[PDB]
């Protein structure tokens, strides 16, 4: 009873918005074959389903495909009151000034959402059987193949009377015209959705906020670059007084020789550019900048929440595509035991990566020995050439481990109770990112903190891996092994996700020229819509904030990523992807505590890279307290002679600050060593407590209503009292 | 037109709820004299005002007083629809399950609030002239003297058919019956209000949370008390080997003698009970406990917000009793210059108290000299007897400075733009408490941090006050001068606000026995209702959390305050105070960031009292690293001989760890001194970062919906779908 026409067709042109009649909008398209006993069962599954639509009341043109096995389409349109009768269920704002549910006097975006709400709350009435989201599982399983809203026009060219809302975004927002142009941001919302709109509004905030972070990135770096003297440090290590006659203790006692400081100046010239004084000014700025980042975006919050609707209290209950019986009327004891085993299954998988970086460092010691043997064009050194292959090889292994994690990520989070349609990805963000947190930064977490420490009495350190040889560092603080590996993991991932992803259709763009309801042909967006695209930035947000005490060019690599990155996926949002339902969304949600969890962690580690890694607190102590007649022989504060008179002595000279032989407590931690490690641990305390106060002081002073939306919500309340009466 | 009866009277009994007729509730009482040209102007001010009530519609009995100049009362009652017509303006819940504005099928508390809303939005129509809150200023200025809701009955004895809602609170909640009984908390809301109800629900949380903090207060303290040995420290200083033959350097070089360690054991026996090892366990518990304090009260939040209404979006716009013209249509430039001068006027007054503690310490040095002269029953010592009078005299000066601050507090916050009726006290809480923060704790902030440090080369320290003699400390860490002064300021203030305030009417209770609309006679509550009562606890919340690394009995003094304090003002809320309007309120509001501002500050200072004040990090370093053949002559880790071999030497022996004479850098900071100040500053870092992670880990793990209100708001949504249809 009450079925579709089942056959209706007159294409004429692919630029039609009505079926055949005129003055009818088109809301969704659906597809199914049924040209040829399982197909009989799926047919009466589909055929009886159409009565539920027209008993609610729709109009259903079934235009057949002309070419392939993927047969006849179905079109749909909601009439005016049928549109209006669910405009009172949801709370939508029509047109200056907009009001709830009843307005003055539309758009296909709001048309397409409520018809999906009209779609999704439907029944198959067998055993409280499938709704449209169950038919989405029949899109996954049964007769229907793709249900989606009809996209506007062909992406390249521009019917004449149609609004060209796509064509604006090609000429003003997509790639091949108007790259370095500002943002059409409000129109992105009006055509695509809201989580898409809040995505680019986040990115469009993020680039301009990074732009402030990058002009200080070169003000810091050129300050480390303009000094041709380098004052004292990294200048007496290769002076024409020899000065590299120091004969340091070798590593591993098998084939390394008693080497010299002649082989440090090619590195240490490129070290004074990185830790001199500006990185004190830079890392104290980055903690301020990330504090300014969240707050000024929270001011960018609650205005797009105000200038758009983003209404919270709507009637999304639950979807739950999984299958589950019920007798309890509220096994859940066994399901909670199922919870603590399945969440600990990844707690057993995260430990592989921290075991995998152990696999990296044990390669770094072994390949160093053959690298020390074959010894001008590029002054590589048995150290930085080892430090390159410590990065570029491991960066592959990060990329290999990341890609294989992605398949087993979704293979287990559907096993880890994928309930409550948005909690499924909300369980995914905490279990995918924590892999990426330890996949990316834990290699740098070794090089920062675990690497340079823990040597021994004749340099007999604690032998990790049983009796296997421990790890040794380089005078200079071993910071270069971070900032080379920092720009390799960041700069490599930037290439691996753009040049592997923008030149992949760029060659498809040039191979097309040289050498219809067609818009189902585009790729369907996955249910995880913007998830990897958010994850790509949060990891990029990690490197620019966790490890920017060294390498202050990290915003400059992030900018040239982002101004391309905001355009490459925006191009693939239009030219590549099927038109998604414009679902309304709040703030970022799953990532909003993760950006908060990074910023309160970035203040801790930026102090720890300055103190515990960067060899400047040993410089600043020696400059301020060991050039005086207590423990020095200079007139006033200078480092005139620091490297010859800070190393230890062996009965050879190694890097640490232990006592020389012939001391009443010889080869023990001397007066100087505890004096830097006071001022090391001092600097952690003041720089945390200042920035954690500036985090308090900025957030308390300047508000989140700022100046206009505190008025424009009251200029709104100025006129509902003009309309209440 | 439409005036009151102006005279109606038939008392009969003081227990009447109607005027004379029967079946009429009574909502407010108002009073005014007018028995005797200014009185003529105030009469027609009052007389024309009554027409505005009955044009909205009320019933007005004017019963005359029988005794005094304070003449005729006025009674008022809202009829049913007159009650109901503003029950749609506000959003009130009538009766299980309650609903907005329209319900199944009352109470005088909800009756009295909306009639005050019916009162407060009224007009005198001269120049947009006074409302009832302007008549509240006419209560302050003109003819009316007291407008208030009628209290239920006489407080002592129990009409027979009346609900005895007062009489329950005398027999189950007030003082002289049922002290050590649990809380009737929901009925407090139903009779008094909501900010009153959220007050005792905060206190009733606060005592049970302190009870957990006090059973560890004696588990810590008895652990410092059960040890009769005291192991090593504070035992070799008076051994029968002399051991106090050390001849310490005297102070001030005028009359103090080269004294001995014979005079320390009466103090240092009472020091091992305070810093041994349990205060490590106690202060790491207090940071956990204050973290557990806020979160489990935030779980106590949003249930009383749920079990009562506490609705946010009601229509309280503004009162602004001050006077201000308007031409700008939105001098405000001069008002902002007025802001930065008036707020800096107290920034000029806060500096007096930190100058006043300078007045305290300069007394402590001068009175020490005459105290050292007159030298068994109580072994006082020229130090702790000086430390008593350093406290008990200064505690008076804290009490003197606090009471004189209160008058000049309100004398300036009405000068500091007292706009926006709740922002006035919200401006008061930030400007009154910051005085109390520096009035109370800044004396202890000296004794903790500024006191014991900064001595000199022959003990020639930096002479503060020009060439005036600097401050000296005591071997032992000078912790006793804190914890004596801690229990004096806390234990004295407990007496000064209870025994001065509960025995003040207790003698009035016994002088009554041995040796009617009457309920206007009680004291009117000030506009700052619970302000000083909140301030009394937050300061008490400070001492139990900021300075509890020493004196772990501070919860035990706080408990015996609070179980009395929750009953003494509750008695004075009933037996002393006029019945206030039951105004609805949110969470605590002005104090809620202040308790957050204490907890994130208490974690910082509890580390600083342990490391920088308590002499145990010098003990634990000597126990762990100076009893070995490096820098010691013992077999294994012990303090067998610590005080003779840790003090400095002068060509005499003083407290600091400088180099002995005959050293190549003599009288300089030795190898040991930088080794404790590493482990001092180390312990600040680990104990902050653990507790700031446990603050993160507890708040992330256990939620704020907990277990029942996440269901009972959804068990609510389970039944509006049963009622929507």
């Amino acid at each position: 009873d009450f079925r579709t026409p089942e056959f209706e067709e007159f294409n004429g042109k692919p630029d039609s918005l009505f079926f055949t009649d005129g003055q009818r909008r088109i809301d969704f398209i659906l597809v199914y074959e049924d040209e040829s006993g399982t197909n009989e069962k799926q047919k009466r599954k589909r055929q009886a389903y159409e009565s539920n639509l027209i008993c609610h009341g729709l109009q259903l043109e079934a235009t057949r495909s002309v070419s392939d096995d993927k047969l006849v389409f179905v079109k749909v349109h909601a009439p005016w009151e049928v549109l209006c009768t669910y405009a009172e269920i949801m709370h939508i704002k029509l047109p200056f000034e907009k009001s709830r549910m009843n307005d003055f006097y539309f758009n296909p975006a709001t048309r397409s959402r409520i018809v999906y709400f009209i779609l999704s709350r439907v029944k198959y009435q067998v055993m409280n059987n499938v709704n449209k989201f169950g038919i989405n599982r029949l899109v996954s399983s049964g007769i229907y193949k793709a249900a989606f809203p009809l996209h506007d026009c062909r992406f390249n060219y521009e019917d004449i009377s149609c609004p060209s809302e796509r064509y604006l975004l090609y000429r003003e927002w997509a790639h091949p015209r108007s790259i370095y142009k500002k943002q059409p941001l409000d129109l992105i919302r009006k055509y695509y959705g809201e989580k898409i709109g809040i995505y680019f509004a986040w990115l469009g905030y993020y680039t301009q906020m990074l732009l402030l972070a990058a002009v200080v990135g070169v003000a810091c770096f050129l300050y480390g670059y303009l000094d041709q003297d380098n004052c004292t440090w990294s200048k007496e290590v290769c002076d024409p007084d020899i000065g590299g006659q120091i004969l340091m203790c070798p590593q591993c006692d098998r084939l390394c020789p008693f080497w010299r400081l002649n082989i440090t100046c090619e590195s240490s010239k490129k070290l004074c550019i990185f830790d001199s004084f500006g990185t004190l000014i830079f890392a104290v700025f980055m903690g301020v900048w990330v504090t300014l980042f969240l707050e000024f975006w929270k001011r960018r919050q609650a205005e797009l929440e105000y200038e758009w609707d983003t209404v919270e209290l709507q009637q999304e209950e639950q979807a739950r595509p999984e299958y589950e019986a019920q007798c309890n009327h509220v096994t859940t004891c066994g399901k909670c035991i199922r919870v603590t085993l399945c969440a600990s299954a990844v707690f057993f998988w995260i430990l592989l990566i921290i075991a995998s970086v152990i696999g990296i460092i044990v390669y770094r010691l072994s390949v160093f020995i053959v690298f020390s043997t074959t010894l001008i064009q590029k002054y590589l050194t048995p150290q930085m050439a080892t430090s390159i292959t410590a990065s570029i090889i491991s960066f592959i292994i990060i990329m290999i481990l990341n890609t294989i994690y992605e398949k087993v990520a979704i293979m287990i989070t559907n096993f880890e109770l994928p309930r409550t349609q948005t909690d499924y990805e909300n369980s995914l963000t905490m279990k995918m990112f924590l892999f990426q947190f330890v996949n990316y930064y834990s290699s740098c977490f070794y090089i920062a903190f675990f690497k340079g420490k823990f040597v021994g009495y004749p340099g007999d350190p604690v032998y990790l891996l049983g009796k296997y040889r421990s790890e040794e560092c380089d005078p200079g603080g071993c910071l270069l092994e971070l900032t080379t590996q920092l720009t390799i993991i960041m700069g490599g991932k930037a290439i691996w996700n753009n040049i592997q992803e923008v030149l992949l259709p760029w060659v498809m763009n040039l191979i097309g020229r040289y050498k219809w309801e067609q818009d189902y042909h585009l790729q369907p967006m996955g249910k995880l819509g913007l998830f990897y695209e958010y994850l790509e930035m949060i990891i990029q947000f990690g490197f620019v904030t966790l490890f920017v005490a060294s390498f202050p060019l990290a915003p400059l690599l992030a900018l040239v990523n982002n101004i391309l990155e905001i355009r490459v996926d925006a191009w693939k949002l239009t030219t590549q992807f099927r038109r998604m339902v414009p679902e309304k969304a709040q703030d970022i949600g799953a990532w909003q505590p993760i950006m908060q969890g990074i910023a309160i962690l970035a203040v801790v580690t930026n102090a720890m890279i300055i103190a515990f890694t960067s060899d400047m607190i040993p410089r600043l102590v020696y400059y301020w307290s060991f050039s005086i007649p207590p423990y020095g022989d200079h007139t006033y504060y200078t480092m005139d002679g620091y490297i010859n008179n800070t190393l230890s002595v062996f009965n050879c000279r190694y890097r640490d600050f232990r006592n020389p032989p012939g001391h009443p407590q010889e080869y023990k931690h001397n007066i100087y060593y505890w004096h830097v490690i006071a001022a090391k641990l001092a600097f952690i305390i003041v720089m945390e407590h200042i920035i954690y106060s500036v985090k308090f002081f900025i957030s308390y002073a300047i508000p989140d209503v700022s100046k206009i939306t505190k008025s424009k919500i009251k200029r709104e309340k100025y006129l509902t009292q003009k309309l209440l009466h």
